């Protein structure tokens, strides 16, 4: 806006120069009978407006004096007054204001399209923003907290809009209809308010982070396209790690046709072994769709070594998972898990361990305001003897799940020093503490920030097939001998059936190809894993038989 | 003010020009025997004070040199020093004390007349201002809270004054005597203070919004012209909608309004159940079940199944929406009457499953509006 | 500092002008054989430094060119660079800093003498400062609260120093030794800390406002020259006003020789009557040393009318006060005083009423943290029925003493409307509410702010005879017939005895002259009231008999 | 940095001058057949770019006019626009971001070496810095509290960094690897976090101040080189002074230090009485009389009459002074040992009536000082 005003002024200046130069020649002629060239006219007019004033060309008439004077004042006005004033008002004042006084962004420009609206800032969403700023996605966080909007604009890896997240006028200004996605990370009541409100304007996909798993149905009702029970998921993860030996954890039941389950490898026979050596696919009929270790979901190779901290992601039928549990097989007796911290996550961990069930003890300094189902040992786990008196000694595992990382580090530090034998699973509230938790002696660390972001991020990047894969089922099919040699693009499975190929695995290998390219040549006896509607899964073996 | 001093300066300049032009001609004549025209004196003086310096017209005498030096230094003092120092001191300084450091208005212009003072800004009064904008009144809201004065400075269809509502010196700079009307929407003790204070200065009509209907008489006594028991009115509105045996009405929220609702259902009578997360500080005529309506089995363990009606009356609209959603989810047909604290939430309450929605802001503003128009 | 730097620059500029002018003439001569005058030299040098450049006087030599150039650059540097920069750095930058950013005054300049140090800001001291700013006394308030020091510098009717009030380094910077007086209005422990600390530096008189009357001796021990029990005094004042009829309140016992007592006139026979009509001096032998009414301690005239709100200040012997109490004389039965608010002042009021004693009831919403001696009826006096249930009906008086003026107004409003008969005494925390308390129906209002300031102010203005009148006694003497006609300055009572004349009263009048001028002619039979040491009160009748 | 750009500009100017002076001579010659000296070219160019404009040397040709116009516009662009815009943009802007809006230091210069990091500023560490100033170390204190960073910016004999003490990215910009020593004076859990974090970057020696002596072992385990149990030391100091039957010692204040004092008197043994206004959150081996030592009969109703010694150990120095005064007032000769939290109060405690005064700041600093010098 300002460079235009700047150089539009330069246009006016230039036109003024020509005009005065032209009139200068006109007057020198008609008033004094002197002829000057165009260059002389420019030269004189510059000399005067610029106040150099050589004096080698002057008028002698009064009318020439009046004109010289007019041109002279014009220079003083348009080079010594307007120009610096224009500068101090179009450049300096705006900058000094924005740099001395926070001016809240109330509204998003009309043209904004395909942006990600973030409602409710916290470690999870802060980590999300940093993780997808590495992709340079357009993130707008929205807050109704003035002191917060300030703080977020100074280290702005993101634009901030200050406004009530539940006003439709605000949402309109945020251009929610034009938005790509929306993360709803407010309280459950505010989220409910937000979804209903956004839904009154648009059909933009909303991802809600629910604080109490029972409110999930309620938030879908309000209009959330996806609901993520973080504290439950986080508790579940502190849970599967706390047992002395690893154990299956069912993730998705895709109609009873295909199950997805995860298995931590600690304490299991598979620990220390390589994948093909453990022979899981051969003995279970399961598919290993990935090895999550060190924060990276990698694809399974035969020579890939499973460590105590590894976690297998598995897919197969209900009976194939039962075979795996037999191979493990039987849990050790007198398992006793101390869960320090009885907030939402601590509660979630205990609730997961009760699903099995595994004997646990909850400790917290205060009584839960939300839970009435769990008996808790009240005490400060930091003040001496409190853990001892709770029977920390006959414990086989400690989950340390406090809202404070330093306390978690300190507890992990102490427990591992007094009980070098037992399993220690620690909660990291920020990723800046994960390493020290390990250094303190924790066997595994669950990092809320990254886990939360990994989920939300994947729901975001796989959005184009998220609400597609929502209501749809993932299934597995033995590659029919008819296509033993043909390529994916040649078979044309999608325009006939409507399903997609998300995995191919070899008949006698633990090696699987994830999301195969259309030029992939299909081998004989191979096993396909597909995803599609519950009307395309039945119209598969039908349509594939017809053509 | 800035224009006058600036153009008063231009006048002094213009005088100084004519002065120097004339002295120039006078000296040129008497000192050097040269005759120059009036236009030549202007042109020369402009030429020298502007530092152009053509040099085509110069004195040759010492006295002419001395004069020329004086006019040169004048141009510098008055165009290159004072004029720019003028700019900065005169109107770059107002820009700092009004744009870099927030300066709240502590007084209205002496001649302010016909304005409606607002004491106690809230959804109701904010809705009132944004409702009567087509009549174009000058609404002035008054707060003694700096941060609130600051936030109300940008969100505007109204002016903000900052000072103690109960200070007579503050009300005078507010020009109460010349105001059209006062809306007193502070606490009952504060309103009483305000009325008595205003009544010591003037007879400006006051509309007081009262929290406890028993205090209505006291507020009229302090000097309020009208008294509006909004919470009683709002509660009566909810109770009316909850009905028009085995009839049982669940009233979630036992604040002042939910209380008014139950006070209403007492007269019918229709049996009800009050739930609140707190013991009431002002009431002890009603039996309340304590608990957070949001947490869990709280509503079930209060017996919300054999209820025939539900009134949602929390001071928080998102809570209201959430409860409405949850109740409509559990029981597809049970009559739900819901409270909207701000009119921004009215539609989501309906979308949540409510059968009728009482809109506090809209109801308050209408009463207050119809009181501002009909009384004045 | 800056105007000196400003015009010292103008000196350098001027010297530069002369120098260049002189050299200009020197060079025109020796380099070109041209002679110019001094005026021509000034004229040329100004023309060039100022960049006018007429061109009617130029050099032709190269050395003349070099010189013209040097002078030219000098003007650009010293009129176009230095001068505006010097301005933007000595004028603009300091102002913009002080006006955009609060710079705390850490220290008082060395030369500061005779200033009043204020430690502990509140309504009392805020009122004090405004009351003695009308005298233009030098007030420095000291605070260790940053956010407060800011707030006080914007509406500065006073300089603010930001610092720990108990650091001797701070006190040294405050120049406590050079100070006139010091008001110690911190907590009792901080005050104790302050006195001891100040006393380690100087002997500057300290006035301490004690929060708990029992700590008074403790604070004198620490070094306070004067101790003021505000809450006790304030309670006492709500107390003497709450009874249905006025009653003597003893103030000072000057060794048993002379007592000072105050008497509110409400309910007494003296109400409605004029002073000489009530004939108090004649019937009691007392002196009426003043009539406090409407915030003004006036002198008593015979025709002065006593109203229900008046308060007599009285002086005389123990027996003369007993005579007055008989004249009153006997209090009405079934007195019942409701005291709403049981903080320090409320407690003080009850404690005063117990000195008599008068039956009272204390009401408060919380239990006192400091008092264990008073039985209190717990309740919110605002929520309905609470007062009724307390038996507010058989009350003869209500003291309303809450920390909140609006609540006091509202209570006063309600009580007077439900009980138009009973005595209502209200507490005003700020003077901006005193009038409305009266308008609400209060019979008398005690204004903490003004009362506090009136006391502190008088201890300050009478400082030159405060620590003098501290340890000294005030006494009254019948004017001996020997001086029946002589003038004060002629008697020479001070250089003989050492006492002072602070009052003269006529033999058959209620008219008294306060602080008589030395030219006063003494009448026959008159009664003198004097003040002096307990060694000059005995060496009075001795020295006055000898000469 | 500002000097270089500024004087690099002067160089460009000087080049431009010589350039224009030479072109001037060249054009004057080839275009007009006039020969001018080098000095004449400087003088002319200075005359034109500076807008003086003597006019004694002017071209007569169009090409000479065009050139003169170019040099004139150059003077304006480079002396009346860029140079002043240079001033403001180059060093009037740093003045706003460093003097009108506080900018905390979030990182130390890359080459910072030999500095002592302070984590947890308090009277002890503040006394430590102001004590070792004669050795002239570069003390850097680190806070994660903005307002505290701000206040510590003015009160200085030390530098202030602002960031999370337990962030590895923050400790790296703090150049821990090249630091002389670290004083860890946060809470026990925070100290543990800090040690482990520092130990992942470097082997810089750490002196941790520990609150609960049982946690000493844990802190060494986390990586602290020395562990200092100050509160135990301070309490032992008080208990030593309270003594060197019917001996009974009143210990006012049952925080960590007063506890340490009583833990000390247990070993002798000398019977004592603890008074505190609160139940201890960390202790339950000692019996405590609850009450505020200041309020009233509290000390008498605890039996402070038959006490033979009194230890004042409150976290507040004015409270300590006040109690000492009151105790010395009641009993003229009873041994009183008093705690000074900051050394500013040591003398008033003595003036209050104390027999011995333990100065936390002075004792802490000496230990920490003698640990900084002797270990390094
Ligand atoms: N030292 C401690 N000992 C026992 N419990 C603690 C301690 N410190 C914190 N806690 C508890 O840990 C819980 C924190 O969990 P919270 O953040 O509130 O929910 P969530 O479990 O989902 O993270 C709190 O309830 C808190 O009381
Ligand atoms: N989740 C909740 N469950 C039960 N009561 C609630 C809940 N949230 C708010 N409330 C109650 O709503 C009341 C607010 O009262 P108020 O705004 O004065 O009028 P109303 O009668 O409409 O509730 C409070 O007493 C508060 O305790
Ligand atoms: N509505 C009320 N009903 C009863 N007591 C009240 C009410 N409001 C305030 N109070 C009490 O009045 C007392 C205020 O006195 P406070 O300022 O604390 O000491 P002081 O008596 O010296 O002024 C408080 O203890 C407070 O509890
Ligand atoms: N007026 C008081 N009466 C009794 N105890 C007090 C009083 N003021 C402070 N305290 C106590 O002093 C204690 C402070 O403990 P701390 O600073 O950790 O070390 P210390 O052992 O020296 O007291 C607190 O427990 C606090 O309750
Ligand atoms: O510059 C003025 C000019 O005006 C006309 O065009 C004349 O023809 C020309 O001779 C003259 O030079
Ligand atoms: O201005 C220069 C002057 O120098 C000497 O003083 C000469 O005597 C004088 O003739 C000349 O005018
Ligand atoms: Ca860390
Ligand atoms: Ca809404
Ligand atoms: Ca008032
Ligand atoms: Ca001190
Ligand atoms: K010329
Ligand atoms: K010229
Ligand atoms: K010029
Ligand atoms: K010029
Ligand atoms: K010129
Ligand atoms: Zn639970
Ligand atoms: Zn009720
Ligand atoms: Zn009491
Ligand atoms: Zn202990």
């Amino acid at each position: 806006q300002n460079l235009k005003v700047l150089l539009l002024y330069c246009a006016f200046l230039l036109v003024m120069l020509l005009a005065y130069a032209s009139i200068f020649r006109y007057l020198m002629w008609h008033l004094e009978g002197r002829a000057y060239s165009f260059m002389a006219g420019i030269y004189w007019t510059i000399t005067v407006m610029t106040t150099l004033g050589f004096g080698d060309i002057t008028f002698e008439s009064d009318a020439g004096y009046l004109f010289a004077s007019i041109v002279t004042v014009s220079g003083v006005i348009f080079l010594d007054i307007i120009l610096p004033f224009g500068f101090v008002s179009m450049f300096l004042a705006p900058w000094i204001e924005r740099r001395l006084r926070y001016h809240p962004t109330i509204e998003l420009p009309d043209d904004t399209r395909g942006h990600i609206l973030i409602f409710g800032i916290d470690p999870i969403t802060r980590t999300l923003i940093r993780k997808l700023e590495s992709r340079n996605h357009l993130f707008v966080v929205v807050t109704d907290n003035y002191d917060q909007a300030l703080h977020l604009e100074e280290q702005e890896g993101f634009k901030v809009v200050y406004g009530s997240p539940t006003d439709a006028h605000v949402l309109a200004g945020l251009r929610v209809a034009a938005a790509r996605s929306i993360i709803a990370n407010l309280s459950d009541p505010d989220n409910a308010n937000l979804c209903l409100t956004v839904r009154s304007l648009c059909q933009t996909p909303i991802i809600a982070v629910v604080k109490e798993p029972v409110h999930g149905e309620l938030l879908r009702l309000a209009g959330a396209n996806q609901v993520v029970p973080l504290t439950r998921i986080l508790g579940r993860y502190l849970g599967i790690r706390a047992t002395t030996c690893g154990a299956l954890a069912h993730i998705l039941d895709s109609f009873g046709n295909l199950q997805i389950a995860e298995l931590p490898v600690h304490g299991t026979p598979f620990a220390g072994k390589t994948i093909g050596e453990s022979g899981i696919r051969q003995r279970t009929g399961l598919s290993i769709i990935g090895v999550w270790e060190r924060g990276s979901l990698t694809t399974p190779q035969r020579e890939t070594v499973l460590t105590e901290q590894s976690l297998l992601v598995l897919a197969g039928t209900k009976s194939q998972l039962a075979a795996l549990e037999y191979l493990i097989g039987e849990a050790p007796e007198d398992e006793l898990i101390f869960i320090i911290g009885h907030g939402r996550i601590g509660c979630a961990a205990a609730a997961f361990l009760d699903r099995k069930p595994v004997p646990f003890i909850l400790i917290d300094r205060q009584e839960s305001p939300v839970c009435n189902d769990h008996v808790v040992v009240y005490g400060d786990a930091t003040v001496g003897q409190t853990l001892r008196q709770a029977g920390i000694d006959r414990a086989s595992g400690i989950i340390v799940t406090t809202n404070d990382d330093s306390t978690n580090i300190f507890l992990t530090l102490a427990c591992r020093h007094l009980h070098s034998h037992i399993r220690i699973v620690a909660r990291a509230n920020g990723e800046e503490n994960v390493d020290q938790l390990y250094a303190a002696g924790a066997d595994f660390v669950v990092s809320n920030a990254s886990v939360g972001a990994n989920i939300l991020g994947n729901l975001l990047e796989h959005k184009e097939s998220a609400f597609l894969s929502e209501g749809m089922a993932v299934f597995r099919r033995p590659l029919p001998p008819a296509m033993a040699g043909k390529t994916i693009a040649e078979t044309r499975l999608r325009p006939l059936t409507g399903c997609s190929i998300v995995a191919i695995e070899a008949p006698d290998r633990a090696d699987i190809l994830i999301s195969p390219p259309p030029e992939t040549i299909l081998a004989e006896g191979a096993r396909l894993i597909l995803i599609g509607t519950s009307e395309q899964e039945k119209t598969f073996d039908q349509t594939i038989a017809a053509r």
